[PDB]
């Protein structure tokens, strides 16, 4: 056989039950939901995401989230979601709609999932199928190495790709991750990230930057910049694919101009 698929139709919404919530850090959690049976798999190609939907305060709210589990996982899906709390930030008194709804869910509550979605699919052994837009067919890019620039929760699609590569011992793709967060305590999934480094150092290069660094710091500090991209992503001549995911200003000002500066062409770059 093959396992039963959860996301059988992309227009159907599937209500899934919350079964566990794990702290990632002060504002971020790992939400685990049960699939329709313990034998199901989600049905999500590597690189793709889902959407959650709920009527919040009387209005339908839809938001994408990027699972960090895979179709090898029977019976569950894991999401890693930053909660934007109310009554905290001076510019955002109300906080975030969906993220707080999720934070408020009790174990056994359901939320609607739909998918899969996204223009990139990792097909294994260095092959990426990337559509230029939703209305066009994919084109298949094989590379030997992948640069990854993530900011905050932009780690989630990167972790999906990294995990897929590392579990296949005949996948020789080398991933170079440059991960940016506001402070050291904001780093997400550090432990997990570090264990990948431990076990896969020939295939996985890891570097951090933080907007503000502690006195004890051995990594970079500040927004992603030209130097960091040279030093911590594969060079242009190696013809890598460069993946990027993070806040819109991060992409616009930190990533795009500096990728030009180093010489990574737009055709070998992809923003989630
Ligand atoms: C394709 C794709 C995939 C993903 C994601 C985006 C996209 C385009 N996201 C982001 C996610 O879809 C969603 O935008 C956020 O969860 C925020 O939605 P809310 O409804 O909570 O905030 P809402 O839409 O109400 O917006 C509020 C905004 O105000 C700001 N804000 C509010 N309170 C704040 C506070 N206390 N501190 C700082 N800023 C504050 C934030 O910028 C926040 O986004 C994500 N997210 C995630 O956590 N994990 C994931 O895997 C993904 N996956
Ligand atoms: N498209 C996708 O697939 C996808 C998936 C996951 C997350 N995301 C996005 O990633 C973002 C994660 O937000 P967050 O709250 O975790 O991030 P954050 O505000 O904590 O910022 C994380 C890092 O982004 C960089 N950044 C932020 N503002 C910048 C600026 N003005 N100039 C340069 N760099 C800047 C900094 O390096 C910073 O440490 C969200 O916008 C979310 O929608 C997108």
């Amino acid at each position: 056989s093959t396992p039963a698929i959860t996301l059988e139709n992309p227009d159907i919404k599937y209500p899934l039950r919350l079964i566990d919530k794990e702290v990632v850090n002060h504002d971020t959690r790992r939400f685990r939901f049960a699939l329709p049976s313990p034998q199901h798999i989600l049905g999500l190609p590597v690189g793709q995401h889902i959407y959650l939907s709920a009527r919040i305060d009387g209005n339908l709210v839809i938001r994408p989230y990027t699972p960090v589990s895979s179709d090898d996982d029977k019976g569950f899906v894991d999401l890693v979601i930053k909660v934007y709390f109310k009554d905290t930030h001076p510019k955002f008194p109300a906080g975030g709609k969906m993220s707080q709804y999720l934070e408020s869910m009790k174990i056994g509550d359901t939320i609607e999932f739909r998918g899969p979605n996204g223009l990139l699919v990792y097909q294994g052994k260095g092959k990426f199928a990337i559509r230029p837009d939703k209305k066009s067919s994919p084109v298949i890019k094989t590379v030997k190495s992948v640069g990854m620039i993530a900011g905050g929760t932009g780690i989630t699609p990167m972790l999906q790709v990294i995990r897929a590569i590392m579990k296949d011992p005949d996948d020789h793709t080398v991933c170079h991750l440059l991960f940016a967060n506001q402070t050291e305590k904001d780093i997400l999934l550090r432990p997990e990230l570090e264990e990948l480094r431990n076990e896969h150092s020939a295939r996985f290069k890891l570097w951090y930057t933080v907007d503000r660094a502690p006195e004890a710091w051995d990594y970079s500090q500040g927004f992603v910049n030209e130097e960091m991209i040279r030093d911590h992503l594969p060079p242009p001549e190696e013809e890598p694919l460069v993946l990027m995911c993070g806040p819109p200003p991060m992409i616009q000002y930190a990533c795009l101009p500096n990728l030009e500066r180093v010489g990574h062409p737009k055709e070998r770059c992809f923003a989630f």
